[PDB]
């Protein structure tokens, strides 16, 4: 028999020590932290005192709460009952993935790692897929980067757990409009087939090692482009088997979009089989 206010995902704030901001003021009010009783480092994010968007902080810490993944970053605690709210979250000591392949060795982050990458990020997919849930913000900014290039995928502060087949943002939301699919700029109208189409783009960011996406063009010219048929172009150095997934995951029809579960296996192999030569390769040096 538990105490009646027992909470298994509460803390007490003085459980954990606040340290500096991280991300530069570019996602919130988040600090690197550390969990005394284990001397874990964890990410704090918190919300400031006034607030407007109380409500949608308590929904991302909910949400956090059902999902559970190698590749999803692990809620590990939460402090929502007054005041100063807290969401404690599994440290990831390399940062965002878009910075971290803006200032990669290349010789480290090679043509083996690019599909690492991917590789990590459609299983998370895969299993929110099949969980029937949606993200509806992937994006390289929006992914972490652990030890050993681990990736996991972060920042659920939109996704949704699917009752229907799709799911209508309110009138007047406002999306990244180089990581959203046509039928959700144009009606927004979100879906596992919308992230596929976020996933693409993702794809691309990694390909060119963090390039903004549509290059040059303009914002408001996209959609045009987009239902023209126009799509970015196949990135120098980018494997062909790759370059037509992501074809794929920009069909302009959702459901000619492929689903995580097929993008995941391709990946899979594609990674395996690079592998299996980038270890051959340095065996041409050692045996
Ligand atoms: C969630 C999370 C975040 C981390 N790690 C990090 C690490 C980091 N770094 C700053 C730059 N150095 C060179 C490397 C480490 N910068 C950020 S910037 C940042 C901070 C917080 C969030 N997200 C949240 O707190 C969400 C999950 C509720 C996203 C990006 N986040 N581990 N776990």
């Amino acid at each position: 028999g538990m105490s009646p206010n027992y909470d298994k995902w509460e803390m007490e704030r003085t459980d954990i020590t606040m340290k500096h901001k991280l991300g530069g003021g570019q996602y919130g009010e988040v600090y690197e932290g550390v969990w005394k009783k284990y001397s874990l480092t964890v990410a704090v994010k918190t919300l400031k005192e006034d607030t407007m968007e109380v409500e949608e902080f308590l929904k991302e810490a909910a949400v956090m709460k059902e999902i559970k993944h190698p590749n999803l970053v692990q809620l590990l605690g939460v402090c929502t009952r007054e005041p100063p709210f807290y969401i404690i979250t599994e440290f990831m000591t390399y940062g965002n993935l878009l910075d971290y392949l803006r200032e990669c060795n290349r010789q480290e982050v090679n043509a083996v790692v690019l599909l690492y990458m991917a590789t990590q990020i459609s299983s998370a997919m895969e299993y929110l897929e099949k969980k029937n849930f949606i993200h509806r913000d992937l994006a390289a900014r929006n992914c972490l980067v652990g030890e050993n290039h681990l990736v996991k995928v972060a920042d659920f502060g939109l996704s949704r757990l699917m009752t229907g087949d799709t799911y209508t943002a309110p009138a007047g939301a406002k999306f990244p409009i180089k990581w959203t699919a046509p039928e959700s700029l144009a009606y927004n109208k979100f879906s596992i087939k919308s992230d596929v189409w976020a996933f693409g783009v993702l794809l691309w960011e990694i390909a060119t090692y963090g390039m903004s996406p549509y290059p040059g063009i303009d914002l408001s010219q996209v959609y045009e482009l987009l239902e023209k048929d126009y799509r970015m172009e196949r990135p120098e150095g980018c494997p062909e088997k790759v370059y037509e997934l992501m074809r794929a995951c920009w069909q302009w029809n959702p459901s000619d979009r492929p689903s995580f579960a097929e993008i995941h296996q391709a990946f899979e192999t594609m990674f395996q089989e690079s592998s299996i030569s980038d270890e051959v390769e340095k065996e041409l040096g050692k045996q």
